[PDB]
């Protein structure tokens, strides 16, 4: 039997059979444990949301927008068995996650274990082929008239992309390309998966959304354009697109990128690095993995989440002290100190090849004051945050497919002259906030100058209290005044 | 006694009895019957709200405002006296609206009365004069601590700006500059006028409004900016002032110039042009007054509302047929026919002089293409808007000062580069909206081809369904490809 | 252009709508056809609350937008009850017509809404019996018959004389006179309890109401139309095919009559929104004599009898408070006089309220004897004043569950998990314990037309002491109101 | 570096938190030294609705952010009070006093907040009697002691003996043996009904979480808590100062404790939401020889003794489900099992529930005898299984209004808007014979722990049987589920 669901974002949702069973799996409720918004939680006291509701919320949206497709449009011919898969998809797009989400494939894995390359998504495909095949899942999708073999590879394939390095997609064919855009678009980035976060982010932060997905959802149709049949957007919704990818820049800006948030998730970070070497979790056949050497195995995968973070604070393991220490610091408020924030000019871009150079150059920086602290590279913290529409330097919507009111059926394009001048010139920058983990009045004020010089050193963006932090530093540069 | 009023967007609101004397006048009442956003409502169907309704929340606001500043900051001596003299210029600010708001200073004045130069804004100082002196409103002011001279004269400043064209207000000196600020901001357009109609049109119409106007309350001091206390607004909140002046422009852009809103507000109109020499409204000393010329009197203004739309409607009178005949066009739903949309290209302007003469053009265009029919200048309407943040070409943040968390007493500057890349370039543009009064399918086809050939020849930007509306056309034009 | 199965695929795109409270809503071009006529478009001259807005600032709100949100949840009613159960054979026909009826269920509603069938007309014309609901088939039929609507329907399925008259049936019940309904039978009765259920009250009406006041009002909805459409379903009761509710949301069914009854008592029934409402029907009835409404064949008509012309009718909307407000008419003065006191708000004075104790009803047939018991009392206090008949209002008010005495759950079906097509009853017994033990009562407010300290004071005496005489409840104000005349009552105290 | 008549100007700005219910919210630097604790922060680790979460997605809402509202709402309620009534003397320390009380009132919960002291601690501990407020009386005096809070007190005008005694007043209520409170006098006993009221249940602990919860849960609240400040006034009540509301809000006051009790009905009391609690508590009861928790001077606990340790129940959070769960200890195994039949969805089985009949209770000393009763029922009926009373799990749910039998409304005072400063009392009569007639009931849950066809068919029979030989009532879908039983009882027919 159906399931009906209540969520506060969508209200009454109603569950498939199939569904139900693909979520009462350990693989699927460990999503309850792990946090949206990883540390943003510490800044934000009502984001508390689980990466669990969200992906309801992606796998109800997904079915929603192929039925509306399918129902305006039978030529199409999209099947119950499309809808499921594709619902499928949705639910478990964020299987891969790990504590405290963005946090761990954005911070912890990158620098506990540097050699591999390593994503949530690739995480995802894992933990879903690790769901089926423990849980006796495809007799249950044959049952429903699903084809395992093939729609599990459909199912992966809408999750991470083309799985193979022409229509590179062997799930579904082109004349069902627009499947693939619904759950994850890696074409143009619209796709259900921000339709339910900026809901639910948004409720959950006390931030309204200025998005409205259903009015998406009625003005879409499918078009032909080249070979593929593919989602088109109404003509004169360019506008309304525009500000999509407007409202996820601020929610990166306002939320995901807090500053505060941020060091949070650098200081858990630092606490698991090092945990790492004395925590254990037990895998496949009894073997033993670490926080960082989980990913390699489903089985103990399956047991990192959250958790972690109390089974770290809560330790008595004298092995333990440095990490549990780090986590107390987080508990009675003695964090990392914000010292500045700046940017790149020109056409200038900082390589990640050199984030892990720029504190070195902090330090070295000579301000002409007079310090009672001198400060050293390991003292400063140095993040570079990419801020963009979702493709690099790209506007998305040079890549989205539009339809008019005079021929619906025909596909166009829409240039960013045709639209507005008021609209953003460039689509990617880059934020450079600095940090001090020396945290007294004295190392602070040292710290800013070091920053400021550093700034007019690199000629980077004069920082907004530059005046005021720095006041013997501003001068120099009448690039700034 | 104090009234507790509650309105869906503030909640359960206070009322001070002055504010309630105020309000219960025929001048006051009036605004129940004039729309909000005018023809709105015949496009968006929960744009009900009228003027009302606004104004006691604008009043509210500033209030909220001013009391908060004065909570934080004793040392500017806000009295309750200048707490009432704020609040009762956020109520009366709009007093002097005509029917369909701005319909009748946007549309219709110009047409009925070029001659004229009228504002809704100097009929809200005339009418709140109107108010004062017909209700005895004087002796209720004294009674609770205004000095009705200087005070009256305050508030007239608040709602139009300096009244004699060096600090150039009489009402209060320098020292409370920031009590000019509060209701209608001429310096950058920060005021709770927006703030209540940004949450207040947003709920009626059924967009999601993302602008925080507490948020903003609560980081916003007085600071000594040369020899004025102005408000300054905490110097990391710049990023939600540009999203507040964008979501100002989105509103705009999907709702206030809506394609068909426009064209009913313009059919209202040109009702209004047609019954102006027959509909008689009693003014002062039984005199008569026409609906162009009810503006020059407050006693027949006040008894000019959106009533006059089903005066015509329902009229009898043979000499109103033509006016009564529009009017049941709109009722049929039989409107003027939306052609498309363009914008000049260079550094290109279309002064306002120019305006009357674009239907000429449109209509003398040769496309290359056999008609059926050809069509002449009467048959075009080309409407020329201007979007903007609110300065014309100027960027409203430039005109902002702000503080810093470690010298909070401290006035500073923040410009564009200081911010993010993905900000506007511009500030200002033009749309030019061209419709049709031949609705039949081959005078709209024909439109079609003369309008696209005359954004060809003007070189201005492609309309976004021009290859669908005019594919003969825009091959001649490789800018457009 | 394209091809399907060799056959040319026809686009057809409905007209889409924002609406703040459903959101985007498609509408079919028939029903398009039906709103952009004279008739129906009427209603946006109308304001749902009628005198309301004047307490309630943001119930700015008209019946155009209501009947809108009505037609589209009866359309979702419908559909899904489709969905879920093909055997019903429900066609788009039927979702059409019962759009249409949502759609159409208010347009015979006059000036201020329910102050016009509620206040004025009774009032104007006594010998008359007149409903909106009635007034909507008469409105429907002229909209119908002025508009050529009659072939479009043609053009979409539809079956005019049938329809129409299946149409008129959704809206005011049955119109004859056993199956007492023609336009559809028995097996598929459950349409005719979607837009107006006269059996149980559980209509798609009231959800529209319930969340599109609130949102106006600023009070919260607690009722969830939704969960309620997830967990409806049809089946046999008796002879018919009927709508049940699943069992276990029978608390929430309770609830929603609970809603109801709290925002008539918030808003609908406000003190002071129902003294506006008297004084713009005073206003009315000193008018009524003055003012012309042209109709058809040029025909002149009164506000009082528009009602009797659908074409006068057609024109006679929220309007009619505004020409009285500006005329300038010396017969209209008095008329005029009574708007103005509403905008400087010298209104008639609130005094008190009480209800009758035991199994005691105040019948309509004395209503109009009650301020004369007013005044007629004596109470035992020194008063500066002397009040007559005449300047008291006595407000009578029926507060109930939509059925008058009667439990609207116990003419509910259910359905339970395990068989669910199986209809039953729940008893109140069965429920809960801490519900209602009675679903109707009645309020009596007074008011006072003088408005002077002094006057005002003794009316509260005179109120009191007919409170005590008549043996009502005392005033929850009563001891400091009149704190001479509270003791002598000891049931009081 | 500013100056104001001679006087340095200082700038103290507070800290400024978001919260989606009340928005952006100040902090006091007190409140934030007390809030950056490991007592406090504690709660971020305690889910609201312990196992609700498991039926409501999204009710993934923590102590923690509730605490910081109640804190808020008690600060916003008393500094309210004060400004509309000077006379009163609020001071600044009395308005700290209370925002501390209200942010440290539920700092005694354990996991699963309502399943820690209403579950676990009675079956683990039959010979405590504990309470979450107990609880927050001993975590907030360890609060203090181990964070050296006294001298910050202090230092903001605060006089910790006597402040911290108040605090501890008004989180767990007189903690001694006329007056019975020492940290303030009668004049401001109105401070004593701010965060936890128990002379009638009105306080800001309610306003926060029917809004919060609701927020989270998606059902919408229907209270009005800033209505009920604006009309909210301190009056003499015998020799008190006591919080009095305007009295025409009594109607909202009752739709207040409605919405209390609807809120326990669809959500708190969820028939899956309890079991899944019931499933938990289980698992805690196998887990509690095994896991340790050190607590003050190297000390170990177990889960149903860290209550005794402030140190150890720091330590003792929802993340004790996640060590069960993840744990490999074979001693855990069967702890273990139960929680990942939880996240297999093979939960105990629903049967139904009923209620007593006449003026019967079901007393607490007999609870534990009624799954015997069940079994021992002997239903004709042919069944495939005979089931035991181990079996079966009965859950006697006692809802009412927050004071037993009581009428909470029968102990609040109002004011009349003639005379703002003169207490009255309203009775029931006095405002609608609508209103409930009771203000207690008891719900009777029978689950069954075989979760096979069979068994579950055969629990229905059983579970049916015994409501018809205890003259129980019939359950709604008793003739579905039993009706081979249902004819028997004729009251029921
Ligand atoms: N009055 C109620 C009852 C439940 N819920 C929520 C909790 C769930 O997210 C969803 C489904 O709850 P049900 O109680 O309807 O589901 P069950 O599975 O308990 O009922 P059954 O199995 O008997 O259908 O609705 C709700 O919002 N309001
Ligand atoms: N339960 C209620 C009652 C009223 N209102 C609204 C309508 C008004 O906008 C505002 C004030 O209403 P009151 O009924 O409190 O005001 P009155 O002026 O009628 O009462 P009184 O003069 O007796 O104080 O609150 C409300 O939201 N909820
Ligand atoms: N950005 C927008 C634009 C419009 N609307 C609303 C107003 C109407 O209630 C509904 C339909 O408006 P459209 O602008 O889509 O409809 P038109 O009829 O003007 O467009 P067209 O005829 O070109 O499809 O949506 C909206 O909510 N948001
Ligand atoms: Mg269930
Ligand atoms: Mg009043
Ligand atoms: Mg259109
Ligand atoms: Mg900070």
């Amino acid at each position: 039997t159906m399931k009906v669901i209540n969520d506060p974002i969508h209200g009454h949702i109603e569950l498939h059979p199939l569904l139900v069973r693909i979520i009462d799996t350990p693989q699927f409720q460990r999503l309850r444990y792990i946090k949206q918004l990883g540390g943003g939680y510490y800044v934000f006291p009502g984001a508390s949301h689980n990466r669990f509701e969200h992906s309801l919320g992606v796998g109800y949206l997904a079915g929603c927008l192929v039925h509306a497709l399918g129902e305006k449009q039978p030529e199409l011919q999209i099947s119950e068995r499309d809808v499921l898969c594709v619902q499928i998809a949705g639910l478990c797009h964020d299987l891969g996650h790990g504590p405290f989400s963005h946090m761990f494939d954005g911070r912890f894995i990158p620098l506990a274990r540097p050699e591999v390359k390593w994503t949530h998504e690739q995480g995802s495909v894992m933990m879903f082929e690790h769901l089926i095949n423990s849980n006796g899942i495809k007799p249950v999708m044959e049952q429903y008239g699903l084809i395992p073999e093939e729609d599990i590879y459909f199912i992966k394939e809408q999750i991470v992309g083309p799985l193979e390095s022409l229509w590179p997609y062997k799930g579904r064919p082109e004349n069902k390309s627009f499947l693939y855009e619904i759950v994850s678009n890696k074409r143009n980035g619209i796709d259900v998966d921000k339709w339910d976060y900026f809901a639910r982010d948004c409720h959950h932060l006390g931030i309204q959304n200025n998005f409205d997905y259903k009015r998406f959802i009625k003005f879409a149709r499918v078009c032909e354009v080249d070979n593929e049949l593919r989602i088109c957007a109404r003509d004169k919704e360019v506008g309304n697109l525009y500000d999509m990818f407007h409202t996820r820049n601020s929610l990166h800006r306002r939320a995901y990128q807090h500053k505060v948030g941020n060091i949070i998730d650098t200081m858990i970070t630092d606490a698991f690095l090092k945990a790492d070497d004395y925590i254990e979790i037990t895998g496949a056949g009894g073997k033993k993995y670490r926080i960082s050497t989980a990913i390699d195995d489903m089985e103990a995968y399956t047991k990192l989440t959250d958790n972690i973070f109390l089974e770290i604070l809560y330790s008595t393991d004298p092995k333990l002290k440095d990490a549990r220490e780090i986590l107390k610091q987080i508990e009675y408020r003695n964090l990392f100190k914000y010292v500045g924030e700046t940017q790149p000019t020109g056409q200038i871009k900082i390589k990640r090849e050199d984030y892990e150079s720029l504190p070195k150059e902090v330090a070295s920086a000579k301000p002409k004051v007079l310090l009672d602290v001198k400060l050293k590279a390991e003292d400063f913290i140095v993040d570079v945050i990419n801020m963009d529409y979702g493709m690099q330097e790209k506007n998305p919507i040079d890549h989205v497919s539009f339809y008019c009111k005079t021929a619906p059926n025909r596909a166009i394009r829409i240039t960013k002259n045709q639209v507005s001048q008021l609209l953003p010139e460039k689509f990617a920058e880059q934020l450079i906030r600095v940090y001090c983990k020396k945290v007294d009045r004295k190392s602070l004020y040292a710290a800013r100058q070091y920053f400021v010089q550093w700034c007019a050193d690199r000629n980077f963006t004069k920082p907004q209290d530059g005046d005021v932090i720095a006041p013997l530093i501003t001068p120099q540069k009448k690039e700034w005044n």
